[PDB]
């Protein structure tokens, strides 16, 4: 019944099976499936995640319209995650008026002025990461980068969302480290075929996030609120002060902190691991970046908000890695009203999809794409890229609100790790075969050789 929609609108696409749509095509992963359909079915195609109609667009003008131009009016919210409970008030999960209220109440928290005042504090746990990196350099055996980066990513997240200056890997007993370190898949794939099961799961009070960690963060936020009763450089602080549009709730503040927590842990650790692999398989970029790191700031010169943005090559290295590996893999907006965007009728309720992975590896906009060529973002070539094709943090008023923070957190960590060690390929795997699941992480871990100086 729903499969004739994209046939009525005259939109090509793989013929879907009843009750399932095109979920069987997800056997090669979201990324492989999106690239294949872009070559065959053209610039715009449509498929079905069960009964949910999905429209893929690649035209940059349509993309701008969906993300920027007609954002508040037609394309505002994302597709329902699933059995989310009290986390429905999360800024990434809120819809329509609650999202506009939450983002305005949280936008000044990620201001360039607020990030500069937290730069010296974000380096205390970073020096602890180098201390834990020298002991691994004493061993000639390779080291998995996801655990070391996650240890740093948890320390910075805890020390920036709250005041817990910790050594996550070296102190594996604090409740803050324990809850975060504990936390496609058979569950998420079933929700796509059965969106009718989403409201039934919430009636069963079974949410996709372990409830044991939610109550632990609820009591932690309660005791931290009692600890406030001169912390002026803290995510929560900035949320409690603005609390005392409408007002921000207490449990609402608990939900957003969990967003800030996870968005800076596996997300940051994943990108940090993708960067170092490409630096290990391309040591000329590693050497030049190490040479450029010592140029703007000599050996044993601490980074600063003004100095990080000066190293031009470090920004080129993070951009190309995000291109080759956009951990989002997709951007989604729900067409909540009948709209004709760029000569195309989009009915209501249709999920409009933007394949970041496919456009990041499209030969039309990138020459030799599968090749890590960080020179694509040089001062003379960074103007040729279309900002609506390379969207690692998305775009529009619902882009990544922590883009500046995540870029600073990773760049501040990269400057200190590269000015003390070098990374050589150990036994790793050049093919770097991506995982076939719903995350843009490698199932095979990232283990390379770390050499000192
Ligand atoms: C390298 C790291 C990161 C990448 C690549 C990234 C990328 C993205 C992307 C692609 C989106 C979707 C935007 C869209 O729908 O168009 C997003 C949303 C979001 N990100 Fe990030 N992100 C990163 C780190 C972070 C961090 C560290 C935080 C906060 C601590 C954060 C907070 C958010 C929030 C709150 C949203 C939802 C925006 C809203 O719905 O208003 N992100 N991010
Ligand atoms: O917000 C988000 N948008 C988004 C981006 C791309 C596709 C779909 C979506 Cl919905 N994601 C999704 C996300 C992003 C990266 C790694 C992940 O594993 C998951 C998010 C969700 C949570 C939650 F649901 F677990 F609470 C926590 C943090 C983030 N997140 C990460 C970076 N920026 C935001």
């Amino acid at each position: 019944h729903s499969h004739g929609l994209f046939k009525k609108l005259g939109i090509p696409g793989p013929t879907p099976l009843p009750f399932l749509g095109n979920i069987l095509s997800y056997h090669k992963g979201f990324c492989m499936f999106d690239m294949e359909c872009h070559k065959k079915y053209g610039k715009v195609w449509g498929f079905y995640d069960g009964q949910q109609p999905v429209l893929a667009i690649t035209d940059p003008d349509m993309i701008k319209t969906v993300l920027v131009k007609e954002c508040y009016s037609v394309f505002t919210n994302r597709r329902p995650f699933g059995p989310v409970g009290f986390m429905k008030s999360a800024i990434s999960i809120a819809e329509d008026e609650e999202w506009k209220r939450l983002r305005s109440l949280l936008s000044p928290t990620f201001t360039s002025g607020k990030l500069k005042e937290m730069v010296p504090i974000i380096a205390q746990y970073g020096d602890v990461l180098v201390r834990n990196l020298r002991r691994e350099a004493e061993t000639g055996k390779p080291v998995t980068l996801k655990d070391v980066f996650g240890a740093y990513s948890m320390d910075v997240i805890t020390s920036t969302s709250f005041g817990v200056n910790i050594d996550s890997l070296n102190n594996p007993q604090d409740p803050f480290v324990e809850n975060t370190k504990k936390l496609l898949d058979p569950f998420f794939l079933s929700i796509t075929v059965f969106p009718f099961l989403i409201p039934i799961l919430e009636v069963l009070n079974i949410c996709v996030f372990p409830r044991e960690v939610t109550n632990f963060l609820r009591k932690s936020v309660k005791r931290m609120k009692e600890s406030r009763l001169k912390h002026r450089v803290d995510f929560l602080q900035l949320m409690i002060d603005s609390q005392n549009h409408k007002a921000l709730s207490d449990l609402e503040l608990v939900a957003q902190s969990i967003i800030f927590i996870f968005a800076g842990y596996e997300t940051t650790s994943s990108v940090l691991s993708f960067i170092m692999y490409e630096l290990a398989t391309h040591p000329d970029v590693q050497q030049k970046l190490q040479e450029e790191i010592d140029a703007v700031l000599p050996n044993k010169a601490p980074p600063t908000y003004d100095t990080v943005l000066q190293m031009e090559y470090l920004d080129m290295v993070v951009n190309e890695t995000l291109r080759l590996f956009p951990i989002a893999m997709r951007l989604e907006r729900v067409c909540k009203k009948d709209v004709e965007i760029n000569g195309m009728f989009i009915p209501k309720g249709v999920v409009v999809m933007i394949p970041s992975y496919a456009l990041h590896r499209d030969p039309k906009y990138w020459t030799e794409p599968e090749k890590f060529l960080p020179e694509r973002f040089s001062k003379k070539n960074k103007d040729n890229i279309d900002p609506y094709i390379y969207t690692p943090f998305g775009s529009g008023p619902r882009n990544c609100i922590g883009m500046r923070f995540a870029l600073m957190n990773m760049k501040l960590a990269l400057i200190r790790v590269l000015q003390n060690f070098s990374f050589k390929p150990c036994k790793t795997q050049i093919p770097l075969k991506l995982s076939l699941g719903g995350l843009l992480q490698p199932e095979k871990p990232v283990v390379l050789k770390v050499e000192s100086r």
